[PDB]
């Protein structure tokens, strides 16, 4: 026989995530204007369809682009996705706080690039959200006069 | 299983704004001085100060701003930024900060703000796992980009 089915409950991990480090066997891919110099914003895991949606930003041709990629899991355990070629992505380490992954990309010219990455989750606990809303209510502030900086398109540029 | 010793200076590092509320909506609307995107906070126990590093859009352009707040005997902080500010920390832990700020501008107008900020924690064991994986794939350390420091020092 082989290995047995892997238990999964990644739905919980969905939410805002950020890029910490990305390594590459080909520096061109992550250098300025590179296709994989990706600033993550959000990750959504769906245990039913067995997919992962990536929402990130990349600067291309001097302009900033918000990209949405959808990855599909395989019996293999790895995920496949189309972005600047074909990608085979593997989650090496995962938890409520971090994600260490390895990705293999083959561009249109058949060039194979291997990338490693570390991403961290921006966790907002319910207890702390309640403390904010109560405080906000005590100061007589209208829910309408509250801005969400986690999901706002009008944000600073890292480069 | 181990955890770093808890210290105030241990709270220093990359922080992000989650929510900001204002009694005066104009202060946090686009081009408002308090629509602040936090980058880093630096706490200093000995000196009784907190250094704020954030970005704010003004006249269609992003500005990086640094503000140093000083603690008072009553535990609150004072800071000079678009008038005088009295900053109060309502709840603080390794992962979150809830604060109340009172601001009085150069015209005598008072605005009361509330905010929820979160810290971006990078654990030592997670960094090691990343570096072990990176070397396993024969990736040179100079072929690695630090995205966190780019976002913390934008332009
Ligand atoms: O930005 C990555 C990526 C972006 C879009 C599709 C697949 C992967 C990536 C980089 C390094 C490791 C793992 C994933
Ligand atoms: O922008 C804030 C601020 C920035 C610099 C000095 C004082 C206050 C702030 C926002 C929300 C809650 C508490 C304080």
């Amino acid at each position: 026989a082989q290995e047995e089915e892997a238990e999964q409950n990644l739905s919980e991990l969905s939410g805002p995530w950020r890029t910490v480090y990305i390594g590459s066997t080909n520096p061109e891919k992550i250098q300025e204007n590179g296709p994989f110099r990706t600033y993550f914003r959000e990750l959504v895991f769906d245990d039913e369809k067995g997919t992962v949606d990536f929402y990130f930003s990349v600067k291309r041709d001097g302009k900033w682009k918000n990209v949405h990629v959808k990855a599909t899991k395989q019996d293999d355990g790895t995920y496949v996705a189309d972005y600047e070629g074909q990608n085979v992505f593997k989650i090496v380490s995962l938890s409520r706080t971090h994600l260490v992954a390895h990705n293999i990309n083959v561009d249109k010219h058949g060039q194979t690039t291997e990338l490693t990455e570390l991403f961290v989750k921006l966790n907002v606990e319910d207890e702390d959200l309640e403390k904010f809303w109560k405080l906000t209510e005590d100061k007589g502030i209208d829910k309408k006069n509250v801005v969400n900086f986690l999901e706002n398109e009008n944000h600073p540029h890292p480069e």
